[PDB]
């Protein structure tokens, strides 16, 4: 399948070179997989989700995304126009309030919730979790992410936007989950993107067009934006039978565009998420 005039990030993950505008992908599109978007919520109403998005848990007095961040992230995972895995099932877990903040105790509970709730759901091709969130180093937060991964979920987390070593951030610094840095449309490291040995992969993170609340769209930047590219790619690849939740991060690194990014500090991987789709 091919999507004409796709957002640059989607075109990027189906090309070996930057600058293209078509997203090439296998028509299975992540059907039969599920991605949990652990964030500010999802506006499931949005026509771009085509009924494939639903809230399953909230930690605040409402399950509505009053911010947009979570809806944007979910759109990059799985919306019809802006999504990597256009047929995946999307589950919203609202651990962040409408200012985009949340306590670590709440984020940990949300991760534990997904580890159990996936046993309530029909996800025959496997389960992914996208965590476009983080703060300072926490062993408890790292352990929660490691438990979610161990339970059989492919966990992708944002490296952070501090232009610093992600070793000092959580859950970015957890070794067993997939930590995602951000690049821009010219294959430069995004100016805000964290770096360091704990990063596993880069994804498109600067000027990413996706869904927004109120049935609209907008372009924003962050390692928050790169993480759902990788989470969606994982769901796409698990549907194709090419990998599993336990191995997807390594498989994505195995098959990444290698050495294409500039301003990568010494000791940080130079790998860019890539679907290697051959029509």
């Amino acid at each position: 399948a091919a999507q004409t005039n796709a957002p640059w990030g989607l075109a990027r993950i189906s090309s070996t070179s930057p600058g293209t505008s078509t997203y090439y992908y296998d028509e299975s599109a992540g059907q039969g997989s599920c991605v949990y978007v652990i964030d500010t919520g999802i506006e499931a109403s949005h026509p771009e989700f085509e009924g494939r998005a639903q809230m399953v848990k909230t930690y605040y007095y409402s399950s509505r995304d009053g911010n947009g961040h979570g809806t944007h992230c979910a759109g990059t995972v799985g919306s019809r126009t802006y999504g990597v895995a256009k047929k995946t099932q999307l589950f919203g877990v609202k651990v962040l309030d409408d200012n985009g903040s949340g306590q670590y105790s709440t984020i940990i509970a949300g991760m534990d919730f997904v580890a159990s709730d996936k046993n309530n759901r029909n996800c025959p091709k496997g389960v992914v979790a996208s965590l476009s969130l983080g703060g300072g180093y926490s062993s408890s937060v790292n352990s929660a992410a490691a438990r979610l991964q161990s339970s059989g979920v492919m966990v992708a987390v944002a490296a952070g936007n501090n232009n610093a070593d992600a070793r000092n951030y959580s859950p970015a610094s957890e070794p067993s989950v997939c930590t995602v840095g951000a690049s821009d449309r010219y294959d430069r490291r995004s100016s805000f993107s964290n770096y360091g040995s704990v990063l596993d992969i880069f994804g498109p993170g600067t000027d990413i067009l996706s869904t927004w609340i109120g049935g609209s769209t907008r372009s924003i930047s962050g390692t928050s934006m790169a993480t759902p590219h990788v989470a969606g790619l994982a769901a796409y690849l698990m549907t194709l039978g090419k990998t599993t939740a336990a191995s997807a991060c390594r498989y994505i690194a195995d098959t990444a565009n290698k050495g294409d990014l500039s301003n990568i500090p010494f000791g940080t991987v130079n790998l860019l998420a890539y679907n290697n789709y051959q029509a």
